[PDB]
Parts: C-alpha cells; sequence; structure tokens
C-alpha cells in the first residue's frame, strides 16, 4: 500500500544529486500511499509563483525555483535566493535542472501545459 516508485523514477531520483537531501526527506512520505503525491507536490512548490516548479533552477543553496521566476527577481535587481535569501550574485548562471523537470513530468503528466 506504500506508494510504489517506478524504475524510471528511482533512476532519476538517484541521478538528481543537487536535490539529494530533499529527495531523502520527500521519500519519507512513500508510506502515506496515494497522499505521497500531495506531499511531493508541496516539496517542489515554487516560492515565487506558488505552483509546482516548472523549468526549475536548483540553486547552490539547495532551493528549486522556476527559471522564469528567478529571472523576474534578477530583473528587479534582487540577486538573492527567493526561498532563503542566500546571495547568488548578479552574474549567477541559471541552469535548469532537467533531471528534476523530467521527474515532475513523470509524477504529474501534463502539469506543464501553458506554463
Ligand atoms: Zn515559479
Ligand atoms: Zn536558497
Amino acid at each position: 500500500e506504500a506508494f510504489q516508485l517506478t524504475p524510471q523514477q528511482q533512476h532519476l531520483i538517484r541521478e538528481d544529486c543537487q536535490n539529494q537531501k530533499l529527495w531523502d526527506e520527500v521519500l519519507s512520505h512513500l508510506v502515506e500511499g496515494p497522499n505521497f503525491l500531495k506531499k511531493l507536490e508541496q516539496s517542489f512548490m515554487c516560492v515565487c509563483c506558488q505552483e509546482l516548479v516548472y523549468q526549475p533552477v536548483t540553486t547552490e543553496c539547495f532551493h528549486n525555483v522556476c527559471k522564469d521566476c528567478l529571472q523576474r527577481s534578477f530583473k528587479a535587481q534582487v540577486f538573492s535566493c527567493p526561498a532563503c535569501r542566500h546571495d547568488l550574485g548578479q552574474n549567477y548562471i541559471m541552469i535548469p535542472n532537467e533531471i528534476l523537470q523530467t521527474l515532475l513530468d513523470l509524477f504529474f503528466p501534463g502539469y506543464s501545459k501553458g506554463r
């Protein structure tokens, strides 16, 4: 009755090492069965737009934020992590975490429409 991860999800979670600590916390909730998807969605909620992160950038301070939302923040001369306020620097290279994107697409098929 525990939520059962597919081989694909197990593979990608392993490969998503920038999020290692977070994934280990998230998988605590596999026991919660169908409700795991809910706690999963809450874990990858974006602090800026308050939706499941889309094209997430995983920051060096371990926070996932939509690339679009971090770009809005920088344009407003804020070079800080919106989740924890760690200074990222004006020159920060924003690289989407495509492993995490693919994971979210697997867990929530179709969620990214229109984003
Ligand atoms: Zn966002
Ligand atoms: Zn942060």
